[PDB]
């Protein structure tokens, strides 16, 4: 019953429609992202890995309304606990599996951070987060296989905060692209 993009290109085209206004239906975007069947023939040009850390690969600049990117998680790669700078954030599995750990926000006092939820994102599953949902850390479940995910942020942002799990203290971090439109950007 959901509009089903047959190709990554269809998906991008639909996303341009859904983010053209000032209202974004979160469940609708989520269902449409989820309905696209990951096809590595279509996104291999973006799947540029690094040995030591996950990479961010810009697919589409969404006419300033959103950023669409592909994250490549090597064996055992994972993120810090982080926020998402007041944007809508969608993340869809394209290959492998990611564990998402949702964390509560620290307050002023120093303290071990508190897990609110833990799950594995299944094949083609699209999850959603924003700052009001919580913080999270995302990581490849596998030490023998990669994971690949498709992330949509609206509006785009390129800074966020990383949090120390032991204290809740945070650091601003500039986020960078490993590649854009399939072209390395070193
Ligand atoms: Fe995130």
């Amino acid at each position: 019953e959901v509009l089903k993009p047959r190709t990554l290109a269809d998906l991008i085209r639909i996303l341009h429609q859904l983010f053209a206004g000032d209202e974004v239906n979160v469940e609708e975007v989520q269902a449409i992202m989820e309905a696209y069947e990951s096809d590595p023939t279509e996104w291999a040009m973006y799947a540029k890995f690094d040995q030591y850390r996950y990479t961010r690969n810009l697919v589409d600049q969404g006419n300033g309304k959103f950023n669409l990117m592909i994250l490549c998680w090597g064996e055992g790669h994972g993120s810090s606990i982080h926020d998402h700078t007041n944007s809508h954030c969608f993340l869809k599995m394209l290959q492998g599996n990611l564990k998402e750990t949702l964390f509560a926000w620290p307050d002023k006092k120093s303290n071990e951070m508190v897990k609110k939820s833990e799950r594995v994102l299944r094949e083609n599953q699209c999850a959603y987060i924003n700052d009001s949902v919580g913080l999270h850390r995302v990581e490849n479940i596998s030490h023998t296989e990669p994971a690949v995910s498709l992330h949509l942020y609206s509006p785009p942002f390129d800074t966020c905060h990383a949090f120390d799990q032991r204290t809740g203290h945070k650091n601003k971090v500039t986020m960078t692209f490993h590649s854009k439109f399939g072209i390395r950007t070193p």
